[PDB]
This record gives C-alpha cells, sequence and structure tokens, in this order.
C-alpha cells in the first residue's frame, strides 16, 4: 500500500507534510473547508483486488496544540465525524493500483480566536493519523500521519 502528496514520491508509512491553501480571511460565524482529496492519494501496490488494503483514520487525530480550542468536523468516506476524532472511522478498501484521492475533508471553526493572524503560513494546523492493514498474512499494518500545513496566513478581523 502506498500514498503520495501532490503527486510526489511514494510513501509507505510515517509522517508527511500536506500543504493546503486556506481562505486568507475568516469572518466570525464562518468555517474553513480543507479538501484533502486535492492532495493525498493512495493505492494498492498489486492492483486487481488481490491483497486488498483497509484504511481508516484514527482516534486522537486533532488540531495542533495552538489551535486545540478549535471546533471541527472531519469527513471521511461517506461519514462526517466530529473533529478532533474520538473514535476510529469507517474503513475504506483500496484494491486498485490506480491512485485514489482520499475522500477526506476537514471543516474548521476557529474558537477562542483573537484578532489578526490566527493561522500562520507554515503552521501545522492538524495531525491526521491514518491506519493501514491489508488482507493476506498479518496484513503488514502501517501508520501514517498527515501533518496539515497552511500555505498562507489566515486573518480574522
Ligand atoms: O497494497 C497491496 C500490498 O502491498 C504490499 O506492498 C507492495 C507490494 C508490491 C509492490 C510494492 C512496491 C512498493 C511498496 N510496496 C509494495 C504490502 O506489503 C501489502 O501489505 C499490501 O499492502
Amino acid at each position: 500500500f502506498s500514498c503520495n502528496v501532490d503527486g510526489g514520491s511514494s510513501i509507505g508509512a510515517g509522517t508527511t507534510s500536506v500543504y493546503v491553501n486556506l481562505d486568507p480571511v475568516i469572518q466570525p460565524g464562518q468555517n474553513l473547508v480543507v479538501d484533502l482529496s486535492q492532495h493525498i492519494s493512495c493505492w494498492n501496490d498489486y492492483g486487481g483486488w488481490y491483497d486488498t488494503d483497509h484504511i481508516n483514520l484514527v482516534q486522537g487525530s486533532a488540531f495542533a496544540g495552538s489551535l486545540q480550542s478549535y471546533k471541527g468536523s472531519l469527513y471521511w468516506n461517506n461519514v462526517t465525524y466530529p473533529f478532533p476524532l474520538t473514535t476510529n472511522t469507517n474503513v475504506l478498501d483500496i484494491g486498485d493500483k490506480t491512485p485514489m484521492p482520499l475522500p477526506l475533508k476537514l471543516y474548521i471553526t476557529p474558537v477562542g480566536a483573537a484578532g489578526g493572524v490566527v493561522i500562520k503560513a507554515g503552521e501545522v494546523i492538524a495531525r491526521i493519523h491514518m491506519y493501514k492493514i491489508a488482507t493476506l498474512g498479518s496484513g503488514n499494518p502501517r501508520n501514517f500521519t498527515w501533518n496539515i500545513i497552511s500555505n498562507n496566513s489566515v486573518v480574522m478581523p
């Protein structure tokens, strides 16, 4: 099982930065939508539904310390969960070698945010843990973390 970010080199485990554009201005009452399907794709390394991969997101995935007061939702594979995640998500099954963009969106509601710059460019905004286990043998389980990083400032007036 492998993934990539923005069409880059293959990743089999570990932590990877995922850079995203955010609305540069956020009004109170509004949320930020982060569509991670635009960045992260994964695939089965054999294809043909031979040793199918089973992927889910993991309890504990959260905003990153500075933004832990924030509220959110996490859409994954037909279900929208409260974020930070308090349980493991449903399983997505990956059997084709053709990359599948992850069906993954984060909705962010800044809470307790003070005026001016609320998110910095280069700031890790959320850490999403993803778990993989396949079908044959032990399943060769692997952990991924997606460190979601803003490409730009976000300001609130
Ligand atoms: O995705 C289908 C399977 O891929 C297996 O890994 C690979 C198989 C074949 C070629 C690969 C090339 C690079 C990385 N891995 C590869 C995993 O060992 C198994 O656990 C399951 O994930």
